[PDB]
């Protein structure tokens, strides 16, 4: 039975997550922010699934782009559990747009919520599972990263390629303390530009059209019964998986958009290189 | 002849890019930031070099992290020759050390500098290139967004990995306004963290000795005659190849990571896509 804190758990993968991995017995932390506002509703149809359910499913304010609400956090689980073994990186957001009618602001803040959200978060609770020489990192990444993608969404695409780039350089610059990383890779299964004038550019020229187009070819290859809940079922079973033989990667993607082959391949490459250099030891957790 | 502006080109690729392409008969403004302080020296460098040799390559500054700065420049230009035929991006800005002792704010800075850039420069200078229906962009991308890579540059290989996904979606985004792409991937041929304490441990811990133990592994695999000037001579080739005709990747890597394959695995499965869902011509600029 371990210890879990997962981000952005107020609905979507994070909220089943929490829910299947409290079902298989774990103590399960679903934190989020704004508790007593925006996510009053979430937390209250979490905590009736966990009463009705008798699991140790607990709920707890963290807003990610806080530091220091994610530092009294992270104190809080520490002081009653004394450690946390699975640190799941879960908080994101998207939008929708061409993106020369995103602002550099917009990029920067897409940055914010779906990056600068797990430095916080591996600054605030790294240290301690650094002293623990064990312990597991699971970040929600997506098949946009090296998978086939639709246009319209590049300042969140890119936030979410830089996520991935991060996780991988942790598993390596982490494995020494003993810390495990597993990548879960969700398919598929939210803003918009605040240049408005710039957007309409786009709406009256060459690419009249092609917003809803994308939206439309792309929902069309979804299986129609592709169930958000294979992921959450992915991720119990990495957690139940025995130490030192977690899959460094999971793919979870109905609609077969490629990243199972582009990861697979992009992940032998980088393993070829620490081989390479002398350093394969840190493909390894000590 | 070409109307060509390049950014961050004081020294490095983007410097001898802007000679070479002077050399080829182009008009060339090399633009970077303080030319009156910072790049004094570099602004003497490279004027010496266009008078020494008669070509047309001028300097102008401009600072990516200003929108104002940003604006001006472009407005320069396009008073001065109607039009940008060629959008060099290049401005860029490398970091080493333990992703954990690099602040929330440092891996923003990074963002800021090698993606948020970008987005100024486009934001200022697609409204031009979109009126003429033609133009081409070209991004000085990193091998180590889809080859083997060293640990402890995650910060800036973040912003690599999602400026390389941002380059990818204009390509698509501008095709219908016949804005042509091409991405340069050069391999193998610069700040720390602000977090002393936190690097301290690092040093002093399981990962003792790993930061110079990486930058020696990866030095060594360098081929000693790995010249820069094979990058600014792929992109002669690239702009002097017909429009229509120009690679959407050109791989420059003497230490040979793999990002090539990496690469041309993730183009297929793109462009794979683009054919499932109907989009297949925004494969190609109109």
């Amino acid at each position: 039975k371990k210890i879990i804190l997962i981000t952005g758990a107020s609905s979507g993968f994070g909220r089943l997550t929490a829910e299947a991995l409290a079902g298989a017995g774990h103590r399960v932390y679903a934190s989020m922010r704004d508790i007593v506002g925006r996510n009053a509703s979430n937390v209250e149809a979490i905590a009736g699934f966990a009463r009705d359910n008798d699991v140790d499913l607990r709920t707890l304010e963290l807003d990610v782009q806080s530091q220091v609400s994610v530092d009294r956090a992270i104190d809080q689980i520490i002081g009653e559990d004394g450690r946390i073994d699975v640190l799941i990186h879960n908080a994101g957001h998207m939008v929708f747009g061409p993106a020369e009618a995103f602002t550099p602001e917009q990029f920067a803040e897409l940055y914010d919520i779906n990056v600068l959200s797990t430095q916080r978060v591996n600054r605030a609770a790294l240290p301690h599972m650094r002293r623990q020489k064990h312990g597991l990192l699971i970040w929600i990444s997506s098949s946009s990263s090296a998978g086939g993608t639709p246009p319209y969404l590049a300042p969140y695409f890119a936030a979410k390629a830089a996520m991935d780039a991060i996780a991988v350089q942790y598993a390596r610059e982490l494995s020494r303390w003993g810390i495990e990383t597993s990548i879960i890779v969700p398919g598929a299964f939210s803003g918009v530009p605040d240049d408005h004038a710039r957007q309409a550019e786009y709406e009256a020229g060459p690419n009249a059209g092609l917003g809803e187009e994308i939206k439309k070819a792309f929902a069309a290859i979804v299986p129609p019964d592709a169930d958000v809940s294979l992921v959450a079922d992915a991720i119990v079973r990495v957690v139940g998986t025995a130490s030192g033989k977690r899959p460094f990667r999971v793919h979870v993607d109905p609609a077969e958009d490629g990243a199972d082959v582009g990861f697979s391949v992009l992940d032998r490459l980088r393993a070829e290189m620490l081989h390479r250099v002398g350093l394969s030891d840190l493909l390894k957790p000590r």
